């Protein structure tokens, strides 16, 4: 054994398994990524208007005190090269990266059934051996680059937003986006003013509230700063984690004059997750009570777009009212006589050419760089991308062929010593207090296994179909897909996974 512990990953979810195990236990700890300094998708993902979805005081850790009273809380949402930049702070502060090896991907982990522990090999056919393999793994990009016929003979600049380089300029070029999820969202937002035209290729018009991110006053940072500790204490009591009051009042139990006055309140302070959670609590599973958030939204975008056919292009048709995106301007930019939006549904792209985007109308639209907003992928996908092989040499790609399947988000049948950081069938919630919470449990079930000799942990196949089950029934009961992620919040993860290990891990397999 080279170590007791591998970690893979770097970002938020790599930093902290690392810390925990290495420092509070210990251990002897090495952790690998691609990248070439800490950040995870915050090294990545640098395309303008990179924004977090939660506020500045909550995307970050809790568990460092002098840390919270130390952080620099600039505006309300935090962008992404200081969201870098804090990650490297974590870093400089506990001295983590003398056991993070950088520019080192991962090929393939094979799990040893005869001395239980993992063989890991690199790119560069580095061999080193684990009892422990942690996966803190992310999401990959969704689409690759787009299929569309002949883009490779595009001679402008293409530009992938989750590859986007440095020095790119703007002013006097016609530019063009591909994509209108959150990351479209952003840049569109970001460049609008900056090209000398943009043109919008939106596949399929996506419901948008304002963020609302403004400064943060020194007495507004000082607010937070006196009572973090409620404010944590707040977060691992909520459903979503995001400093919301998580509203219990049903949407169609109001007047429409107070149902607007709660809405218009929501929509004032901006933020997503607050239009869904914080007004009514049915948005997201009453059929009439969506129907009555995506009114709200459409006749704000009919008020700000003062083009009804443009207006009404953007307008989502039919598509309910599911997972929160916010701007910062958005809307308005289609207002602005440098920007066309082109249906890319009623109108698809059939080719690109040397100097232009061409659609099934015949118009050639004419580019100097095509932006395409790839959005994440299901993931899954980072896992698909690792030879990873447990027990009788099954692979993870052959074991999930038909979805993806695990007890509590962390661990997998037939992958023992394996345990998933922010892995599939995990809560939804704001990402570092879930990181948070099962990088603790790790390594909490790590030490139970130190102190007992047990050299093999393992889930067996019944907590995993129980934990498929526990997911089903919470999910089937609400309005998303219409599964594969536990949606009952964060205070009732926590729950589930406090059970476990308060039983002795049952539907563990702890042995030796
Ligand atoms: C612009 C943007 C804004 C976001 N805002 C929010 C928000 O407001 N709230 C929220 O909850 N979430 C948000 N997210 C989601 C974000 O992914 C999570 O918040 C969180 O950062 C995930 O951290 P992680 O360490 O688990 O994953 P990552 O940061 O992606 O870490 C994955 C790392 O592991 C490395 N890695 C993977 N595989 C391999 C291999 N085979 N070999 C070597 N190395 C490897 C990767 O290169 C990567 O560096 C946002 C994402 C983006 C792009």
């Amino acid at each position: 054994m080279d170590f007791d512990a591998i970690i893979i990953g770097a970002g938020f979810g790599g930093l902290y398994s690392l810390k925990k195990l290495r420092d509070d236990f210990n251990l002897k700890v090495r952790a690998f990524d691609r990248a070439t300094e800490v950040g995870g998708t915050w090294f990545w993902n640098q395309y303008p208007g990179a924004l977090s979805d939660s506020e500045t005081h909550l995307y970050c850790y809790s568990w460092d005190k002098e840390l919270l009273q130390e952080m620099e809380i600039k505006r309300k949402y935090i962008s992404q090269p200081d969201v870098l930049a804090y990650l490297k702070r974590v870093a400089d502060k506990h001295d983590l990266r003398k056991d993070i090896q950088f520019e080192t991907g991962i090929r393939s982990a094979y799990f040893d059934e005869e001395n239980s522990f993992w063989n890991v090999t690199t790119e560069n056919d580095e061999k080193f051996t684990a009892r422990f393999l942690i996966t803190a793994l992310g999401l990959l990009a969704a689409p690759n680059l787009p299929k569309i016929k002949g883009i490779e003979t595009f001679k402008g600049e293409l530009h992938h937003t989750s590859r986007w380089p440095k020095d790119v300029t703007f002013s006097g070029k016609r530019v063009g986006v591909i994509g209108t999820g959150s990351t479209g969202v952003q840049v569109i937002t970001a460049i609008a003013s900056q090209v000398k035209h943009l043109t919008v290729f939106q596949r399929s018009a996506q419901y948008s509230v304002p963020i609302g991110n403004v400064v943060m006053s020194e007495t507004d940072v000082a607010k937070i700063k006196e009572n973090y500790d409620q404010i944590w204490e707040n977060v691992w009591n909520s459903a979503l984690g995001y400093g919301l009051n998580e509203s219990t009042l049903p949407t169609m139990s109001v007047s429409a004059e107070e149902r607007d006055k709660i809405f218009e309140k929501a929509w004032q302070e901006g933020g997503g997750f607050r239009f869904m959670f914080e007004t009514f609590g049915d948005i997201a599973v009453d059929e009439t009570a969506n129907i009555e958030a995506q009114n709200f939204i459409k006749k704000k975008i009919s008020e700000i777009v003062k083009d009804p056919f443009v207006a009404k292009k953007l307008t989502p048709t039919d598509l309910y009212a599911c997972r929160p995106l916010c701007d910062s301007g958005y809307y308005e930019i289609f207002n602005r006589d440098n920007v066309s939006l082109e249906d890319v549904k009623a109108n698809p792209i059939v080719e690109i050419k040397e100097d232009c985007v061409v659609t099934a109308d015949g118009v050639e639209h004419k580019l100097d760089m095509l932006i395409c907003a790839t959005g994440f992928d299901a993931v899954d996908g980072s896992y698909k991308r690792i030879d990873i092989r447990g027990k009788d040499g099954i692979s993870i790609k052959d074991h999930w062929k038909d979805g993806p399947n695990s007890y509590l988000g962390m661990m997998v049948s037939n992958f023992p010593n394996m345990f998933m950081v922010f892995g599939p069938n995990g809560p939804v919630a704001n990402s570092p207090p879930i990181i948070e919470t099962q990088v603790r449990w790790i390594a909490d079930l790590i030490g139970y296994a130190e102190d007992h000799q047990i050299n093999q942990i393992e889930a067996t196949k019944d907590a995993v179909d129980n934990w498929t089950n526990t997911c089903s029934d919470i999910a089937n009961k609400t309005l998303f897909a219409k599964v594969y992620l536990y949606m009952g919040g964060l205070k009732e993860y926590r729950n589930q996974i406090s059970e476990v290990s308060n039983n002795n891990y049952k539907g563990c397999l702890l042995k030796q």
